[PDB]
């Protein structure tokens, strides 16, 4: 299989942290002199399946704004997934820590255009991500941003995907249909994308500030939504709101979303 490679090609450099099933390393693909990220699996989990699912999905997608699979080591432990190295780490900490004169209003629009471009691509190929959030996007030089963490991504056969009994999702990014019935779709990615914009507009605040996790769903039912963040352009808030429409099919498509950010990003560039 074309993605498989020899464990011995890679040397570990440093632990990176941030892992779910195992440590995530900064390593070096020696023959190419290339720094890479290496996601490893703790031999002692039965989460082998999910770990391998992430890898399977990354073989099937490719886009400038989706973190890129480089190869795998999966003929025996410890399992490795090898991925392009993004030097600045997660988008959430990147927003909290940045210099806002640099990461300014035009950069915010640039970040959203990047993500929506990726998500438009996924939409087109009938994929869903299911974990879109600042914490799962990755940052490179000059505010390059890529969607990452594809463990939960799926190719749908229809327009809907239903998670299995017992699955739990992060309350404040998850569409109501998904919280209530475990139904996911391109449109539930659109909801999370909306929450992701709010994260960008606030430079990484936690959403629904001070609101008890237990009461968020019920609030959504009664049409409570987050208010416009300070400094957030009116058109951007309209889109955020469109993303949070109760009915999935009232939410804009990512092509429409990308189109609107593309426009706004260009006008701001004069
Ligand atoms: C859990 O999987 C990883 C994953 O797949 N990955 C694939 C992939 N590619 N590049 C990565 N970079 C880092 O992990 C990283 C972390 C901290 C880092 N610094 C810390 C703070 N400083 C400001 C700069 C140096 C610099 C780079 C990752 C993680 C993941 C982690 C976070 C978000 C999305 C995915
Ligand atoms: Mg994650």
């Amino acid at each position: 299989d074309k993605w498989e490679m020899e464990r011995t090609d890679i040397t570990m450099k440093h632990k990176l942290g941030g892992g779910q099933y195992g440590e995530v390393y900064e390593g070096v693909w020696k023959k190419y002199s290339l720094t890479v990220a290496v996601k490893t699996l703790k031999e002692d989990t039965m989460e082998v399946e999910e770990f391998l699912k992430e890898a399977a999905v990354m073989k099937e997608i490719k886009h400038p704004n989706l973190v890129q699979l480089l190869g795998v080591c999966t003929r025996e432990p410890p399992f490795y997934i090898i991925i392009e190295f993004m030097t600045y780490g997660n988008l959430l900490d990147y927003l909290r820590e940045c210099n806002r004169q640099e990461v300014n209003a035009v950069v915010l629009l640039y970040m959203a255009t990047q993500i929506s471009s990726a998500m438009e691509y996924l939409e087109k190929k009938n994929f869903i991500h299911r974990d879109l959030a600042a914490r799962n996007c990755l940052v490179g030089e000059n505010h390059l941003v890529k969607v990452a963490d594809f463990g939960l991504s799926r190719l749908m056969t229809g327009d809907t995907y239903t998670a299995h009994a017992g699955a739990k999702f992060p309350i404040k990014w998850t569409a109501p249909e998904s919280l209530a019935y475990n139904k996911f779709s391109i449109k539930s990615d659109v909801w999370a994308f909306g929450v992701l914009l709010w994260e960008i507009a606030t430079y990484g605040m936690s959403p629904y500030p001070g609101i008890d996790l237990s009461q968020v769903y019920e609030l959504l039912e009664k049409d409570y939504r987050m208010e416009r963040p300070e400094g957030c352009p009116e058109k951007v808030y309209e889109l955020m709101r469109a993303c949070w429409q109760w009915n999935p099919s009232d939410r804009p498509s990512f092509a429409e979303i990308h189109q609107a950010f593309e426009t706004m990003f260009q006008e701001s560039s004069i």
